[PDB]
């Protein structure tokens, strides 16, 4: 029971100089109020025309009422643009219930590629995947972004495989086997190469495991945690790669993947 | 060409993945070419498409639900299956869903489902078998607080049980009944065996995964009507237990 609103609003976090704060109606979608240094870092109207396209579904998700904490983890990503091709910037976004009528605060910080000053340590270049058996991501943790270049979005959903370099694909037959095998026991192998946003590669050392539903005794998701070992040519990880997008077909990432997800179904005893 | 290879009270229908309905088969609900999606209801569009991308399409049977329309509207399983220098079309064998409690009632000791949950509580999954004996299909409740779910009264419960959880390690263990809310309206009482899946670096739980067994059902016996009754303490509640999960163990 309380309404903030105005510029009760205030709480500057420069005194970084790539985030930035924003209220917005959650009704109307407008923006109610604006953190400055935003002009810089590059209005009034609604949030979301300024976010990639593919973003927008995301960022309802993630500001649905019945989620986020009223104010006194739940970020997730977006990439932004003040129009213009257009250039978007990515930014990892903490989103806050406050009144003004009830909207969302929202605390954008702009991320940057782990591997250009200030460099991640290679020591703490770690980030985890998670998938079904069905070899489809389920989730990416926020380390990843700033590793691989895409946003937790970009991969939720698609083939594990086709992320994978075409000569390190098979090999992930192999990992699985040893995986059920192992009954949850985490075990090390490496190298594996994974592409990146921008279509490089870079190599990671990669430690598996998976949640075995302990009254089917059927794994339910296969954990990979990943240090990368060799980062890519191209130190910014959210450039475009100069190749015509994804595709569709992968012959033989689909003969792969159900060669694997029938190998996840049978009980591990 | 193959209409109907697999295959009563089921039809099955080939959809082009550039436009629309090719292959129709034998009706035969006691009720009554376009694009598909146009039957289905609107809250399953997307559902429908994300199950048929290219990019997915392939035992278990990993199918899918959503509600086709008639005249109304009606739970279906679907499985999807990708069809090939000419047509590359989806396959889907369809089957209407019959309530848990209906004629064909599954027996008390099978009326059994899972759910799985993150720590902050909102289900990131619900198995098939949920569906006939709750009523919603997965799309319905994946990404919605659980406690909504459960009976204002029950809701405490939830911080008790996932303290044990969290000292339980991973070891399973059974809780008193829990009632819990069905797409009617009704709620039906839980026999639960909890648990939890336990990242191995970071010691932290990662899902929380609870195997149902319904000992009392509904008395409307139809769990897919809709409910005679209009759609903080929940929320702050959920703030608790999710905190609270922040813990590793050891």
């Amino acid at each position: 029971g309380s309404s903030y609103s105005m510029e009760q609003v205030e709480g500057i976090t420069s005194e970084n100089a790539d985030m930035f704060a924003v209220a917005v109606s959650l009704v109307s979608g407008k923006i109610l109020y604006i953190s400055n240094q935003v002009a810089s870092i590059f209005s009034d109207a609604k949030f979301v025309e300024f976010l990639a396209p593919h973003d927008v579904s995301v960022f309802h998700s993630y500001t649905t009422p019945y989620k986020l904490p009223p104010w006194s983890e739940k970020s997730f990503f977006c990439r932004v643009s003040v129009g213009k091709e257009i250039r978007y910037q990515p930014f990892r976004m903490t989103p806050y219930l406050v009144k003004v009528q009830l909207c969302c605060l929202l605390l954008a910080e702009r991320v940057h590629s782990g591997y250009e000053a200030p460099r991640i340590p290679p020591e703490k270049r770690i980030f985890t995947t998670t998938h079904t058996p069905n070899c489809l991501f389920q989730a990416v943790d926020e380390r990843a972004v700033p590793l691989l270049g895409y946003l937790p979005q970009d991969l939720i959903e698609t083939p594990v495989l086709v992320q994978l370099h075409p000569s390190d694909r098979p090999l992930m037959l192999a990992i699985h086997k040893k995986i059920l095998q192992a009954g949850g026991q985490p075990f090390d192998y490496s190298p594996i190469r994974f592409r990146t946003r921008n279509g490089e590669y870079i190599t990671l050392d990669t430690s598996w495991s998976s949640f075995i539903n302990p009254w089917s005794r059927k794994i339910s998701f296969i954990i990979g945690r990943h240090k990368v070992r060799v980062g890519p040519l191209n130190e910014d990880v959210f450039a475009a790669p100069p190749c015509p997008e994804e595709k569709t077909p992968h012959p033989s990432v689909q003969e792969l993947t159900e060669q694997i997800h029938r190998l996840l179904m049978q009980p591990v005893p």
